[PDB]
């Protein structure tokens, strides 16, 4: 089968074959037929009595592990641990952001750039703002956010966009969230040998844990990032590997933590570093981003996006990356080995993400700007080691428009508001187009790449099908970057791919049919948006014609995201089967019984066209339930 | 191979074969040859690009996972997740204890029974005590303990017995602990795909996480349990399955959390329940404990111990267990199936541990005594369903002495203190016998059973070898219960098994050669003891001739325990190989490089006699280093 639908990706794969280096596709081929027990989730290693593998087919073979655990128990515990790991990644990101907020000052490297957003957040956290210094408010808000992570007494703080009905449903179900780290610890405790051996209770614990990701960790990370670095607005950028410059220093920012990439962007305008780039024979400094850190700097500053997850290696294959600076998460360790075949300096910066044989330059949060400057200086000085005979940059780049935060979307919707009617600054125009049926619904396309799927194929096919069916699409993460590379993040795309209702809406509001809402933590924005719509219509989020899709997901973070999206009341389609087919009870809970609990459920569909059809049918069913 | 060295265990295995019921041994046999990849730790399932298996033999076969992770990376992440799971189990136990402390009242079900212990703990937590109400002090202490779990700013609180040198070494190494749930979340975050791919850093993160178990979670759980339920003192009890009564109601308490078992013990003396037991035709109520909850109630009240981990099923096989009340952890789910073959009521009580097809009676912490009375009444009423023709109780039980908390040990040591010299109430006599060489050292024997080892064989052989070599032995958990069943927890054992120096010490102090220090969380007591000795000698804990042994461990909790014991500076022998042989770098870190870091290291030895020899040699070389 084809490795990708992206032509630049294919050219660089040919180059990697010529250079004798191996990619993620080569390692996937080397893995051959993957273990059936692990693929079905019926393998357990939770204690040293094991490893235990039970039959994925009930009634045949070994039925129980040594402790007596059934296939359903093993599957449910494995699923819960995936959710806990994803929640941990997102919560650690949000915790770093909250600490950065706590360390803001007027004359420091980290300031408050959006005071209005900070005051609204302070209102949401019961922090007084009138007649107060802005940094005192910021510190109080950071304290409340940090308490959300580890409070042992009392209730956590949740955003006002979350409907009261959803909160009450969670409380009745027993999944109402506690402090984030406490829920992660609870999930890890209940999967220990000889604890929870009941699939339904295990799934409910995992949902409870995922809620602390969706509504607390990711939400606080996003809102505090907006406070410190600015709320995203409509902004132009370029996407795909063609953004690399042969005649300039190329600095590629990979990872998830935004403070480092923000400081690197600021350092790139330093006169001394620009002069240094000129002195090593380069035209200038060309910052390019990848994955979620690329999404953040692109949403807030228009930094060009070099590529998504499965392109990271190919960025090095060009031979033009002088410095690849990585913080945490979704950083293929093979990059270190790959960096030996080129001049590239592979720089790790976080104590959480040491990588063997990489150059470690710890990013100092006490002096973020100076630390970023020294890291960037190492990248710039590496330009002298460039071998221009090994350089091949495909001439394939695509224009994209992004920056669609909830605030930006509301500002755009204000155009189609009659002044004599109003109100302004609400999601009411979006609610109106959804209720009238001009738009059939809204769908979130999120997730990673996965060698099991032709890279970016499922993302593009799902998005095109949805917008052709007058479903407005919001995108995050690597799916958003696939849309950017393909050319869907363009106003012109409205008349090229969208159906009649969505084309009319795009023309009236002057937006692309596909709205890039940011990184994987920025999925919280989507929740926020949906919540607002629900609160405007006086219904729960499970009554709306909305859906989420993860066509090509790979990470534990994706599992946690899908779990909290379903738990919030939004049906979720998974384009890659999770390792649960071995447990019939777990499959039945996730795809059938979940609808009785939270009004939504998982759909597993590896065919994107069938997924689009199912999404449209489900949205029409919910519309008929709602009367619209 | 023999299944056990215990004769009562063998008789009940014959009965289980005659009854056509499966045991843990039968399921272990059914599992046959366990997966080599999982056994070596070279299998990874951390993302849905996998499952990935790399060769346990370097230089052959597949070398890297799909993301590029090496065998060392996969092994180190798997080990770290085991540590995180064990830390989560212990920390959740301690968190429940702290919450119970927070709800103590003068006229409530949960009171303060050891005010002196509470005042000393309050001193350790910087809580004022002079001229204050005892329950105000208790609530402040509980608040400080709870803050240890989830504080995001500042430093955690550690017991005064921990040497300053050990803390400084931890700070220099980068493993100084943070809040417990924060460290669990950090480990889970760094094992996520594309985060940490460096074995040394991964092992250091796991050590940092395990410290929050050893010195914060388990320590606080133990000390708060002492405050609420009484400090253990020397007390007599009986051990092994013979403690069951044919003519009495048999109520078996299995699990770890002590509040439920304490309330059940209190409810058993209720006049209405005793009258009800008489009216259902029984002579009375016979409470028996298993595993750690049995250890707690036995340490504090002399409740008879029915058996350790791999005996739990056999307790039901007797046909005499009218009620089996379980809370969390090390509860084989197969019990639910097994109790169908008998009249036994298998009662789950904790929302953390639901077991399918068991009778769920949620233990209400708000009204603990009434809830315990209701559960106990269900067990008593089940006596009418006893089938006395199916009853077979082995006439095999053994006298044991336990209750050796640090306070009790100090009280015993006061006997050999010359009044004209002093001081009293110190560990000084123990330090003196260790320094003079009358005792060669002290060894902690802890851990579970494991079907991979003849049950209780390794525990007994290791203990007998150590005490024969004039090494005083402290025991916890299932190892302590194996010692109890065998008969080592007896004063007479001093003249039957101990060497000359240990026999003299036992005669002078009037103690058994093997000291039962309580449950698995009570391993913190051992740390406390060692710390005091170190603080009395002005040395670090790694300079002492001390060691820990886990001859037959199975649980993730055991992994976390061994990790924090080594990190504290105490060499640890493992009688069951952990899944790390696939990663040569991880093996080298755990067994060789750890000594450079923390002055102690792991020893993997499956032969108990060889383990005793190695322990004696290591203790002698540490003595020669210390000059004693
Ligand atoms: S999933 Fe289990 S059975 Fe399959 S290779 Fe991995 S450890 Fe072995
Ligand atoms: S927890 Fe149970 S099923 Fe899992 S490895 Fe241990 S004995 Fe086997
Ligand atoms: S994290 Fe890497 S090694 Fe582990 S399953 Fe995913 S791709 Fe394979």
């Amino acid at each position: 089968k084809a490795k990708s639908i992206d032509q630049a990706t294919l050219q660089l794969l040919d180059k990697a074959k010529q250079d004798g280096v191996e990619t993620v596709w080569d390692r996937k081929a080397d893995m051959k037929v993957q273990c059936g027990f692990g693929s079905a989730g019926v393998c357990c290693r939770n204690c040293s009595m094991g490893p235990c593998r039970v039959s994925p087919v009930p009634g045949k073979g070994v039925e129980r592990g040594i402790c007596g655990a059934t296939a359903d128990v093993i599957v449910s515990r494995n699923f819960a641990r995936m959710v806990a790991a994803g929640t941990a990644a997102h919560s650690d990101h949000g915790r770093s952001i909250a600490l950065s907020l706590y360390h803001t000052s007027k004359d420091g490297d980290i300031k408050v750039k959006d005071e209005n957003k900070l005051k609204e957040v302070a209102k949401s956290f019961n922090v007084e703002t009138e007649g107060r210094d802005i940094y005192d408010i910021a510190h109080d808000v950071a304290k409340e956010g940090l308490s959300n992570y580890g409070k042992q007494l009392g209730e956590v703080t949740l955003p006002p966009s979350l409907p009261e009905k959803r909160k009450e449903l969670w409380r009745k179900l027993g999944v109402y969230p506690r402090a984030v780290d406490r829920e992660i610890a609870a999930v890890m405790h209940s999967t220990h040998i000889g604890c929870n051996a009941d699939a339904e209770a295990m799934i409910k614990m995992s949902m409870r844990c995922s809620l602390t990701d969706g509504w607390m960790g990711s939400f606080m990370g996003t809102e505090f990032s907006d406070i410190m670095f600015g709320t995203p607005h409509s902004i132009d950028t370029e996407a795909n590997l063609g953004v690399l410059e042969k005649n300039s220093v190329n600095v590629v920012l990979h990872g998830h933590e935004p403070l480092l990439s923000e400081m690197v962007v600021e350092a790139a305008s330093d006169p001394e570093l620009v002069e240094l780039a000129k002195s090593v024979g380069a035209d200038g400094i060309n910052l390019c981003g990848m994955c979620c850190t690329g999404n953040e700097v692109s949403m807030r500053h228009g930094i060009k996006i070099a590529g998504n997850f499965m392109q990271q290696e190919l960025a090095v294959v060009t031979g033009a990356v002088d410095g690849l600076i990585v913080d945490v998460q979704c950083i293929m360790p093979a990059l270190a080995k790959l960096s030996k075949s080129y001049h590239t300096k592979f720089i790790t910066t976080s104590p959480k993400a040491h990588i063997t044989d990489s150059i470690y330059m710890e990013f100092d949060e006490e002096n973020p700007l100076d630390s970023a400057k020294k890291i960037l200086k190492e990248a710039i000085l590496n330009f002298k080691n460039r071998d221009q005979s090994k350089v091949m940059i495909p001439e394939l780049k695509c224009k994209a428009i992004l920056g669609y935060s909830v605030e930006e979307i509301i500002n755009k919707l204000d155009k189609v508001v009659n002044t004599q009617i109003g109100p302004m600054q609400t999601v009411k125009p979006l609610a109106d187009v959804l209720v009238s049926g001009v738009l059939r619904g809204a769908a979130a396309v999120v997730g990673c790449n996965n060698p099991k799927v032709v890279q970016d194929s499922a993302h593009i096919e799902t998005i095109k099908g949805l917008i052709k069916n007058d479903v407005i699409v919001v995108v995050t993460g690597c799916a958003a970057q696939a849309a950017a590379k393909y050319g869907l993040l363009q106003k012109e795309a409205a008349e090229k791919y969208a159906g009649p209702g969505l084309a009319t809406v795009c023309k009236l509001v002057d937006i692309p049919p596909v709205l890039h809402m940011g990184s994987c933590v920025d999925i919280s924005r989507i929740l926020d948006l949906v919540g607002r719509v629900a609160n405007l219509l006086g219904v729960d989020m499970s009554d709306l014609p909305v859906a989420g899709v993860a066509p090509e997901w790979m990470s534990e973070k994706a599992v946690a995201i899908g779990t909290y999206v379903v738990t919030s009341g939004i049906d979720t389609w998974l384009g890659v089967a999770p390792p649960v087919t071995g447990g019939p009870e777990v499959v039945d809970i996730l795809t059938n019984k979940m609808e009785d609990w939270v009004g939504a459920k998982f759909f597993i569909e590896t065919d994107p066209h069938k997924a689009v059809e199912q999404i449209v049918n489900r949205m029409n069913e919910k519309r008929k339930k709602l009367g619209i």
